């Protein structure tokens, strides 16, 4: 794992070479990195220039945080993240949330893409996440696993409460706000480790366990954000509709996924500039 200071060291070598004091993390899901772009005053550190910061294993497109303003709010952006289907180990997936924590980030923006299991749901909807299924965590693939750091937060912290009520009320109403021809939609995003994608008997019982959305990331970095009391609201974009029954002659594929992250990519932009408005200042 990591030692508390070299978390420390990480935060207070990002504070040495950067004036921005960010209050809000965002992590970019796949086809939202475009968001990087409406940041204005913007500083880029490559991962490989950051202390104890993991690098990433996508030389094709690689990974930076930003720092900069987004509407207002003073933000730090993951533009690529890390997963476990990667291999990284959670504590290396989830690093970055406890450096934001300590350069004094409050509030935790998660975005992801995800496969519709809920029917009602169609590619290019955008789900509120209400509630999640830790599938990995109730194995012992938890990121809280090993000695617990009481200057972090508590051996035991709940989840019931993840994604902040306030924020989801004030999401339903900016959305509103812009009219939007589709609804916004609501409900529980499942985790699985991936990367090979769900059969259709994996699809009946990821529906029968009572999940709208599955992927493969997300919640490890909602635990170790909660643990640390940082204030969590996340979205999914709903790139396709996990294939639920046997006729069925379609098969999930890479590339309708990054597709559909191009297609959504504005709205989800645009969406997420507004929301900062509505998160409180300190
Ligand atoms: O049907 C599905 N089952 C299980 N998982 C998924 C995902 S997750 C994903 C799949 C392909 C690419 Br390319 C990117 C990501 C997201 C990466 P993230 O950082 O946004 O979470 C999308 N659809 C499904």
């Amino acid at each position: 794992g990591y030692t508390y200071e070299d978390y420390k060291n990480t935060a207070e070598w990002l504070l040495s070479h950067t004036k921005h004091r960010p209050q809000v993390a965002i992590i970019c899901g796949s086809g939202l990195g475009g968001l990087t772009d409406k940041l204005t005053q913007a500083q880029i550190f490559d991962y490989g220039e950051i202390p104890n910061f993991p690098r990433s294993t996508v030389p094709g497109h690689a990974g930076r945080l930003v720092f900069g303003f987004l509407n207002g709010r003073a933000c730090v952006m993951m533009q690529g993240r890390f997963h476990m289907y990667e291999g990284y180990p959670l504590w290396k997936v989830t690093f970055p949330v406890r450096v934001f924590h300590l350069l004094g980030v409050d509030t935790l923006v998660v975005t992801n893409a995800a496969g519709g299991l809920n029917p009602k749901f169609e590619v290019g909807d955008i789900m509120l996440i209400r509630d999640h299924i830790n599938l990995p965590g109730f194995s012992g693939q938890n990121p809280l696993r090993g000695p617990n750091d009481e200057r972090f937060g508590d051996r035991f912290p709940a989840m019931s409460d993840a994604y902040d009520r306030t924020m989801r009320q004030r999401a339903l109403s900016t959305w509103k706000q812009m009219g939007e021809q589709r609804e916004l939609q609501e409900g529980t995003y499942v985790m699985v480790a991936g990367p090979s994608f769900e059969t259709v008997a994996e699809c009946r019982v990821l529906q029968k366990l009572g999940a709208d959305a599955v992927g493969m990331s997300t919640v490890p970095e909602v635990i170790v954000a909660r643990h640390c009391g940082l204030r969590v609201f996340g979205f999914s974009l709903i790139t396709n509709k996990v294939i639920m029954d046997y006729e069925s002659l379609e098969k999930a594929n890479h590339e309708e996924v990054l597709a559909a992250g191009k297609q959504a990519a504005q709205k989800l932009e645009q969406f997420v500039s507004i929301l900062m408005a509505s998160i409180p200042l300190p």
